[PDB]
């Protein structure tokens, strides 16, 4: 498998020049299930997990560039909060997990990795057991080659956007976005809708008519060189964090709150943030340009910055030891 | 165990059998990519994308007796369903219903919770994307029978509450008209009914009209007509077994919108399930339904479901051991 | 009245007033009195301004005739019922001076309103429910049109509006005819602002609503649906789909999904203040050949019919 | 007129005799350029106001004979009419000048006091163009309106979640621009009173609080405090007690407020330009804190009173 694919020459999105040691049957991509580390092929887990059939857990993603992991405290911690608000329980520390997840991406020898962290409501002592007290919770983690939510091509040059005819976000009182969850009905039938009206992407509203987020990123626009991204149904995604912290660092004021319909249309600038990629300029909605078609200024400012911490030692970064 | 207490005498009563453990398909089944598996083996890749994106459908039959219940029904909406998700079983229903039987059959159970899961897959590489990349997936098992209420509480009735936080997810976000695995909301309820001490919840939708409950369709009676909601609810095959039953009984039967008001005023309200038939439900929000036991449509329409499993016919098909 | 399409199934009446009477062109009937349209007022105290605490209904007059006034009184004071309102006459005492009204008006072609309120007590801000007498105020004037007579015959546009869904039956509620327009307001001028003739607007479930003064009815595949739960039981539907009956065309009842909207042979809306009016288009794209479909007009010609057959749809407004 | 309020409470009419050989006396409307006794005031049946509630309004009180921060609600009154593209015609002054005449003639010294435009009529009754509609100002003083009687100000009322009912979002009818649209807040109240406490508190589509019939709700929750972003009208009396409540040190957000965080507060408060700071002493029949008015709830509330009497730039004198 892959470890690299292309990017647009001189631009701010380049993999690591290495070479991985193939005769490790890790090499290439680690799972850690039922505490065992395992090639990434061979990584199974049972039928009868609830986090399965009824999907009861959260998870986290976390990515690897030029062998750095990028926040991964920060993950650990809305991975554990989330896990707390459903009476999940790792049965791990966070500096345990911590260990575990960096040990993944050593043994993948991967310098560029997509890292899962996940926590199941998990199986009793025979399937189809539903007393909740008597599930075992699981953790499951893996480390695989990067994963782009939009192509490297698209991160520089911009993709395109709809808004659903047919779909809307569920609300935080339903299937609750602001806890990271697999269940993404409502996402892949958005993404569906974009594929077939042949847009990048889908962004969703919400019950009200503002800005949800979309299938695997936080919307954040820019109007009148002011960012805002939306504050009830989305997940609290720590690219957008990163955004907000790069801004104020910037001079642009940067507010989460509801963003209406009318805001997303009217908008300077719209990209998408994701842990799976960065920061996404969005250059059309509903096939009409936003400003001149191209990245926007503040998007593309933010995006460089971004990509530039990947390489500055500091809080923000940790070398996994190959 | 095979087998739990049910009320004596009740219309409700598991095989007297024995398995020969010498089998290790003895108690559980799964087929498993094309492998029929003991059911303690049964393991998926994690990087199906039934997992990470729960991208799938599913249908649950139950056998009774030996009997499997309407699994023609059960394969024609599992089948509908999938392709309403641009999934291919690559099975045709017949060869389905055969790898669903020899499942039963292996297992020798004559009480089954029986599961038809299609997933949208994996690709060649964990982290495939490209919906066309991806291999779907069938997996089916057959293990021990599953209540979503007690025995006893099938035959002396259960407790509801409305949710204070939480409403069924909408048709136009996680559709509730084709089965799935993704329970947030009916998890969030399930918690929110332990929490207050009652046996279930019922949602409502955006409008505060009835959904369904955590693994059920909710029905009502009132001025001795049935009505069970028909926008954000799974189509039920318990259900349309409940409205035949009706039919038979001469008692009127609609699939219509029960306005938040309708519930609250109901003569009965009842739980209809696959998992455990017609459960009927006593009290919401901690006030009686009629005198707070269970109504006598319900049980009526109850005790006819139960002796469906015994009555040679259309309905049922013996699993042949 | 106005021009309506030359040799079309609309035509107003061939006649002249008399405007020696004050009444003439616009009668209304307000706290037991006929008055002047023109000199129609109500108290600013009337809870059914400040709170808009009311329902109504609108019946039309079509050649002398006014149509299916019975079904019109049956939903008003159902409704009226629902809101613990009581208009302190009978159906039929109702029902007489309406007719008294049109027959004041001298009009032929007529839109009548029937409204109930909350009313006011006997102090300006009297807010106990059980102090305020409710009010009946009723007039009639010429007709209205949702659509003009041109739009009628030969069809007119549609959005879905982005900024905008019908409020549901939990909030402000559709079922009771309400004066509450707000959302419909908004989505009107949505319409306006993108060079559409209308809006179509959508419930919390991306199931069709209703439009802004209009039930929507689609045909797919030659069967007639229309939206069961955030709409009006209009009487214009009502009548739609027992006319669809007599032609062997199937007509339901149920909720239309947004994907079923756009994927419509047909649109029709349906008001009483005009009729059936096609729909040719939604957001731009034709709706079969983009001109008014075949069970839309069928349908449609058919309602202008029923304004002149003698029978229990119609009684003739003696003047 | 006046009614009673608890005795040495901080609510208290002022001890005045009003002369009603003027017909003034006790209430006055302006209607279409002319100054009216409250009895006499109507308005076409065939205003779109009425028929399509195309509107928006402001209240405001006098109290002690100061009218309180009428600038703010012409600001808001205008910049709701704004957004409905409505245009009064008049300008904030000459609205100010028209309605403290209203407030003057009346000799209420203690009043509700009214600021509506609507969309207005055309020549002809039935006019379907707006373009055609000219929009009308009416303006009106009448005695003190309490959403709650001056007992529950002091000693606390009872509030429901309804069970039938949720608040119109902001892309339907939209709460953010005050509006005449009571139908779902009339429904909550009916079935308040049905269920016998004093109020409706209602959630939006996604269980966060939006607010009840005539008023905003703030919780107190850990010594802070809390009021709905979203769904709810921009309070005035929100923003006194938000002025207050940091002039006190106490930390108070405009954000969303879950159905968990609700039913989990410290306290409850109803907040309203007609009748002020509410306690809510109960919840569902369920006590909140002890079930009688909160510390944060009281000292706020007490506080609002005090500045009616304070000179200073939120009150301004009737010159009577
Ligand atoms: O592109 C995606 C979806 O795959 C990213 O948003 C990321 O993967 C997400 O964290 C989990 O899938
Ligand atoms: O997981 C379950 C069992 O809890 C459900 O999928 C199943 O449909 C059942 O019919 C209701 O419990
Ligand atoms: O039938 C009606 C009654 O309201 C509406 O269609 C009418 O057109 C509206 O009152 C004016 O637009
Ligand atoms: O300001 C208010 C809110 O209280 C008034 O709009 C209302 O008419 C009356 O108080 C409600 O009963």
């Amino acid at each position: 498998g892959a470890i690299r694919e292309d990017t647009p020459a001189g631009s701010v999105i380049q993999y690591s020049d290495y070479e991985i040691d193939y005769s490790s049957p890790f090499a290439g991509g680690v799972a850690w299930i039922e505490g065992e580390y395992l090639p990434a092929e061979d990584a199974k887990i049972s039928i009868f997990d609830t986090g399965f059939g009824k999907s009861d857990l959260t998870y986290t993603v976390a990515h690897v560039w030029h062998g750095n992991i990028f926040r991964l405290g920060d993950h650990l911690d809305r991975l554990l909060d989330g896990a707390r608000k459903l009476r999940l329980d790792p049965g791990y520390t966070k500096d345990e997990l911590a260990d575990i997840t960096k040990k993944c991406v050593m043994l993948s020898q991967l310098r560029e990795s997509f890292v899962n962290l996940t926590i199941t409501r998990g199986y009793g002592k025979r399937p189809g057991e539903r007393d909740l007290s008597k599930l075992t919770n699981q953790v499951y983690i893996y480390a695989i080659p990067y994963i782009w939510a939009f192509p490297p091509e698209e991160q520089i040059f911009g993709t395109t956007a709809v808004v659903p005819r047919h779909v809307r976000r569920a609300g935080r009182n339903t299937v609750d976005p602001t806890i990271k969850n697999y269940q993404w009905g409502d996402l892949t039938a958005a993404s569906f809708e974009a594929k077939d009206r042949g847009a990048g992407t889908a962004i969703l509203m919400d019950a009200d008519n503002c800005v949800a987020e979309g299938p695997g990123f936080n919307v954040c626009i820019v109007k009148d060189g002011k960012l805002a991204s939306p504050s009830r149904n989305a997940l609290p995604g720590i690219t957008r964090k990163t955004v907000f912290e790069i801004a104020g660092a910037m001079g642009i004021e940067a507010a989460l709150r509801d963003v209406t319909s009318h805001e997303l249309y009217d908008a300077d600038e719209i990209m998408a943030v994701t842990t799976a990629g960065g920061v996404t300029p969005i250059n059309t909605l509903d096939g009409v340009p936003i400003g001149d078609g191209e990245p926007g200024p503040v998007t593309v400012a933010i995006r460089d910055r971004f990509w530039a911490l990947m390489d500055e030692p500091g809080p923000l970064i940790e070398a996994i030891q190959y």
